[PDB]
């Protein structure tokens, strides 16, 4: 079957499950920042703890199980408004890099690794406030791992450094995990270790 959109506050985190309806899957929120995903083939699913606000700057801690088989990524991924802006920095990927076809913004070291900068449009898309056209920035990681911190403040330095807005008020921001058209299983906990 599949669990239903949600979204809200669980054992003081933040949360939000995402699926088109398409894909056969299970959102579990289970305790502190522990959440729980799995998945079969049949379309595009995102979920997972954090905050809500979201910051700049927040050491982002994660670690758990992350077992996709095929396209699937790793993210911290958030919101802002004013402009509304998607953003994601994207720690693991299963197949494809998500962020294919973004323009390119050049390169970053953070948190033991360079980073791959890009930026897309979307247009008359689905967005946390109805259908809105808003960008989405990237930054992917060089050297896949399941588990550490991110300090998100050296990737938003590092798109403003690029031009782009980063000083829009902030909504969610959580460790995603996402499915498109595959299967897997993931179990992942986040914490603020600032």
């Amino acid at each position: 079957q599949t669990t239903p959109n949600s979204e809200g506050w669980h054992d003081g985190y933040y949360y939000s499950w995402w699926s088109d309806g398409g894909a056969q899957a299970t959102y579990t929120n289970l305790e502190g920042g522990t959440y729980e995903i799995s998945w079969g083939d049949g379309g595009n699913l995102v979920g997972g703890k954090g905050w809500n606000p979201g910051l700049n700057a927040r050491a982002i801690h994660f670690e758990g199980v992350y077992q996709p088989n095929g396209n699937s990524y790793l993210a911290v991924y958030g919101w802002t408004r004013n402009p509304l802006v998607e953003y994601y920095i994207v720690e693991n990927f299963g197949t494809y890099d998500p962020s294919s076809g973004a323009t390119d913004l050049g390169t970053v070291e953070c948190d033991g690794s360079i980073y791959r900068l890009g930026k897309t449009t979307r247009v008359n898309a689905p967005s946390i406030d109805g259908t809105q056209t808003f960008d989405q920035y990237w930054s992917v990681r060089q050297d896949k791992r399941t588990s550490g911190t991110v300090q998100t403040g050296c990737h938003f330095d590092a798109w403003a450094r690029a031009g782009l807005n980063v000083n829009g008020d902030h909504y969610y921001q959580i460790v995603a995990t996402e499915g498109y058209f595959s299967s897997g299983y993931a179990r992942i906990t986040v914490a603020d270790v600032g």
